[PDB]
């Protein structure tokens, strides 16, 4: 029963891409209000989840971090379950958790490389989607390990599907993206293609959507392995030849997913989550 001009406001924020040509909003601080959309969903009784990794020392050096500043700021006045994914569970660090959160950890395999870490997370979120997800929320999260919650990360960003607009990339003209460029590759984009740049980083949806974006990269990933390619980008590369295909229909603007080494420009008013500094030499063990 909801409608867009029920909760999102554009002219809030003049001077930035608010709305897409498929009439998808783009959520910047300011467009939204947050009061209508909490009620409306509290009266549905909604619960959300939230998918997150970590394999080796990934573990040591984020999870604490990205799990903490969780629970403060994530879906907060609605439940919300957390599903932990690690190598090694005596490693997990078990923190406190507060009202209307909850979690449950799960031993995976380690892969050999650490880009088929990273790739394979798109199989193992699709077979926990059909065995239990599906059945524990409405709207579920995928997110990287390696950031940090700064501020209400709210039920404004629900929605059928949503992607994330990567930091460096959302002013930029897509003949410039880091898009797979080789058409050998199942990612591949021409030139002269595209709408956005999408971080990996962070995307959701229902379980129903989040099933198909993580079933179509992950055919889209072995592919490439018969034809002795791996994309630019891996995961990313896939996903973004996903939304070009499949338009989401909610996007989050960089505020969402800031990286703070390019400084903090006008465009940026409320920081909600930020990158970790990268580690490549201690967290991966191999080139
Ligand atoms: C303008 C520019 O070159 N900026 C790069 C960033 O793109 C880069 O971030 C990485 O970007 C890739 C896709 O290109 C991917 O999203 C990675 O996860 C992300 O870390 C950044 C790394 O520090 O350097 C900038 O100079
Ligand atoms: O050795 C590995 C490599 C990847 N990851 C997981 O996969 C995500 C994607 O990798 P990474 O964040 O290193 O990619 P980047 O954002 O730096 O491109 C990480 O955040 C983790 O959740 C991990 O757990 N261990
Ligand atoms: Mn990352």
């Amino acid at each position: 029963k909801l409608k867009l001009s029920d909760w999102f406001n554009p002219f809030k924020r003049p001077e930035v891409v608010t709305m897409t040509k498929w009439k998808a909003p783009v959520v910047w601080e300011g467009t939204y209000n947050r009061a209508v959309l909490d009620n409306y969903y509290a009266k549905q009784k909604i619960t959300v989840g939230l998918t997150v990794f970590a394999v080796g020392r990934y573990i040591e050096h984020y999870l604490e971090e990205f799990l903490t500043s969780a629970n403060k700021h994530f879906m907060v006045g609605h439940p919300v379950i957390f599903y932990i994914m690690v190598d090694d569970v005596s490693r997990m660090p078990l923190i406190e958790l507060g009202p209307l959160r909850s979690f449950k950890v799960f031993k995976i395999k380690p892969e050999k490389r650490w880009q088929d870490i990273s790739m394979m997370r798109m199989k193992t979120i699709g077979e926990h989607i059909v065995a239990h997800i599906q059945h524990e929320v409405d709207f579920l999260f995928c997110m990287d390990v390696d950031q940090v919650f700064q501020d209400k990360f709210g039920v404004e960003t629900l929605g059928e599907s949503v992607a994330q607009l990567q930091a460096w990339w959302y002013k930029a003209d897509p003949n410039d993206f880091t898009y797979e460029r080789r058409k050998e590759s199942a990612a591949y984009i021409p030139f002269g293609e595209g709408d956005f740049y999408y971080h990996a980083a962070i995307f959701g949806g229902t379980p129903t959507q989040v099933l198909n974006i993580t079933q179509e990269c992950f055919k889209g990933i072995l592919k490439d392995k018969k034809n002795d390619i791996e994309a630019q980008w891996h995961d990313e590369s896939h996903l973004n030849k996903y939304f070009l295909l499949n338009k989401p229909t909610k996007i989050l603007s960089p505020e969402y997913c800031w990286d703070y080494h390019i400084g903090l420009p006008a465009d940026i008013k409320l920081v909600k989550m930020s990158w970790q500094t990268k580690e490549y030499n201690v967290v991966r063990n191999n080139v």
